[PDB]
Formats: C-alpha cells, sequence, structure tokens
C-alpha cells in the first residue's frame, strides 16, 4: 500500500518492474497492468504528462508525487 511520502518511496521502487531507481514509460502502461488498465496506447502517455510534466524521458521519486498527490 502507499499512503504518503513515507510509504509512497516503497510503493515506487515497488512499481519500477525494471528496478532501476527510475520507472520508464514502457514500465507506466505495466505498472498499472496489475489493475487490470485495459486501454489504447495513446492513452498511456495521459498518465505520463501527470508523472512527468517536465518531460525529461525519467520518472523520479521527486515526481512520481505529482502523479498521486494523495489519490485513490
Ligand atoms: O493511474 C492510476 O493509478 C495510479 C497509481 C496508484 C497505485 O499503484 C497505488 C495507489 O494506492 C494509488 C495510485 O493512484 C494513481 C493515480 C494516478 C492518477 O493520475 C489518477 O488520476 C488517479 O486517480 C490515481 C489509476 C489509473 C486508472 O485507470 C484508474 O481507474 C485508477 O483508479 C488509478
Ligand atoms: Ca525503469
Ligand atoms: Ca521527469
Amino acid at each position: 500500500m502507499g499512503k504518503s511520502e513515507e510509504e509512497l518511496s516503497d510503493l515506487f521502487r515497488m512499481f519500477d518492474k525494471n528496478a532501476d531507481g527510475y520507472i520508464d514509460l514502457d514500465e507506466l502502461k505495466i505498472m498499472l497492468q496489475a489493475t487490470g488498465e485495459t486501454i489504447t496506447e495513446d492513452d498511456i502517455e495521459e498518465l505520463m504528462k501527470d508523472g512527468d510534466k517536465n518531460n525529461d524521458g525519467r520518472i523520479d521519486y521527486d515526481e512520481f508525487l505529482e502523479f498521486m498527490k494523495g489519490v485513490e
């Protein structure tokens, strides 16, 4: 489970299937897969824009918040 930065950190590295400290786009579409996210490929980028509004090519814990910001 992931609540505040206290657990967010662990919940973050736990989602990165590649296991490299960060999460790429090819892993995002699979990160929500465990939930059953069945959408076209044009909708995936719709989630990254929030996880990485800077579009630097990588999502870091610091940006992981802009995606969760306390959601449920
Ligand atoms: O991106 C989705 O989950 C994100 C990852 C995630 C998680 O792994 C564990 C957890 O405790 C909370 C959590 O919130 C995330 C999230 C990100 C968003 O941008 C968002 O709008 C949202 O409602 C939530 C998502 C997609 C969905 O299609 C969906 O229906 C949903 O309810 C959620
Ligand atoms: Ca990664
Ligand atoms: Ca970024």
